[PDB]
């Protein structure tokens, strides 16, 4: 049976947070033994899933670059299935995939508001988990399209529920976090509460856990609509509320989702994924 | 460890050939216990691959219908990867896939002659086996595109090396078979020799065996080119020469690849796959 000490050494990164108060590891470059994990997971013959949405001009701007980088960097050495959700399949870039990669594409309805496009992902992911993903993979990541894999994003990131530290807020105090602060929203987190600010651009876990994550987030999204309120950062606000109540069993350092606009400080040793520059004037059609 | 008698009962179909002189089964409807095999293979967690080529007009004519039917009928209940080779990826019909199905597409060079398009498949399949397929699947089938799955085509068809009985010739005397009969060809089979006439539209096996099948067939194809000769039925002539020398460990009945132009006689109990009607005048560009 895989124990934390088998693969995780926090002492390799003494100047950062490596363990939570609930004993979940925060995975930083230097702390993980990928060789040990690759061997362990290869013997289990795991398959890892990855969902990605591209609706509207997000397709032309980001989808090819995401998928090309995912092919190269995501869980290399293990079977991987990319689940691609687009509103227009005729604009799907059909890139060549390498060994142990395969994919499938689904046509989805485009929501009128970009905010609803972002939030509806929670409903859609859950539907696909029930319909097929639960039978296909051992672990699933759900990711934003507006980012690019830069280096190996491997089995060290796998767990029962996996959260991502948002690049801008990882050193901040909880009372500075951009949680939803209105008690009328289901995403509400009071001042004096909170562990971390999680980025909604990457989350994952077992199909069972991701199903619960997305189900509970979407319930909150629906409740808010009935109360004529919309959380400040939409699905991300709801995701943060979820992970407050249901603590992630693993957290990823900002190295796994880094914004180069910040620069590259000492803490960020090897970037695995980077944000694309925002292009809202083109890719979004409403305020 | 799986034994033939665990799943195969020849006495269920007494009026047809069910066993070869080398003790390989000929799989007919009624002889196989799919429930036993589905359990056996699910516990082994197998993945089955399927290669299919569509070049030129074959894409629009046959590819969608092939894939839609394969999605529905091929190895249901088990992970499947469709490997699609086309000369124009922009013409690839991106159908919706069901649970445990995924795919990837490759751009290939279109050969000038339809005969070479058919024959070059042997080279290309081998390259892909070494490159990736050997790492991705336990068994692989290689199929023509100009045919449609009609019913369950499942784990009862899997084996070390798998051959298909050609629908028109299965009752024929070997010396009436359309083997290549010129001794100058690598595919030459003398009168007085031959077991069955095998259809090049379906063959399969383990990646190791399929690699040998395709490598040896392509070596025969290249040798013939150096000797200024082309086998009468091209890759099929070479496939028949291969299976004469290296007996298949399993044969599929004409039920697994039936031409309805013959009609539907008593022997054909449940069609799993049917030929598309030939449209050479439209789909081919040279004599
Ligand atoms: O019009 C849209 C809005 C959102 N998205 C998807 O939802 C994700 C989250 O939205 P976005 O990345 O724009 O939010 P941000 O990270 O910029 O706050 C995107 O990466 C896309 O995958 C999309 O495809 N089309
Ligand atoms: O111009 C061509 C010729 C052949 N093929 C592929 O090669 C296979 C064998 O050719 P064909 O089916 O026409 O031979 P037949 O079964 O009719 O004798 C086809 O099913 C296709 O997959 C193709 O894609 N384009
Ligand atoms: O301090 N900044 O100038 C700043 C703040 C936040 C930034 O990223 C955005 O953060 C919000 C939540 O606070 C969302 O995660 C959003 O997706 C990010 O773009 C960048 C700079
Ligand atoms: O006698 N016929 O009318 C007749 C009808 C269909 C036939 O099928 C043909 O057989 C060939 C080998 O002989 C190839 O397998 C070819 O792909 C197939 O179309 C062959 C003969
Ligand atoms: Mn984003
Ligand atoms: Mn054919």
């Amino acid at each position: 049976k895989l124990k934390l000490s088998d693969w995780f050494n926090p002492f390799k990164r003494p100047e950062v947070v490596t363990m939570t108060k609930w004993k979940a590891p925060v995975v930083w470059e230097g702390t993980y033994n990928r060789a040990v994990l690759d061997n362990y997971y290869a013997k289990q013959k795991i398959t890892v899933g990855l969902t990605v949405f591209a609706v509207g001009r997000y397709i032309e701007h980001y989808l090819e670059e995401f998928l090309t980088s995912a092919n190269k960097h995501f869980m290399v050495g293990h079977p991987v299935i990319f689940y691609i959700m687009v509103d227009d399949v005729s604009r799907m870039p059909l890139i060549e995939l390498g060994p142990l990669r395969s994919f499938k594409v689904f046509k989805i309805k485009p929501e009128k508001r970009w905010q609803d496009i972002s939030m509806m992902r929670m409903k859609t992911i859950g539907e696909h988990i029930v319909a097929h993903i639960q039978h296909e993979v051992d672990f699933l990541f759900c990711m934003d399209v507006d980012q690019v894999f830069q280096d190996k994003f491997g089995v060290e990131t796998l767990g029962e529920s996996v959260a991502q530290l948002q690049a801008w807020w990882y050193k901040a105090d909880p009372n500075d976090f951009t949680y939803e602060r209105r008690k009328e929203s289901a995403a509400y987190i009071p001042f004096g509460e909170g562990d971390f600010y999680y980025h909604a651009a990457i989350f994952g876990g077992t199909p069972t856990q991701v199903l619960n994550i997305t189900q509970e987030c979407f319930k909150g999204i629906l409740k808010d609509k009935k109360n004529d309120i919309e959380a400040q950062w939409h699905d991300e606000s709801h995701l943060n509320k979820y992970f407050l109540l249901n603590k992630p069993t693993k957290i990823l350092s900002p190295e796994y989702c880094w914004d180069y606009h910040i620069g590259l400080p000492a803490d960020i040793k090897l970037v695995k994924m980077s944000w694309q520059t925002k292009e809202y004037n083109v890719v979004r059609n409403n305020v």
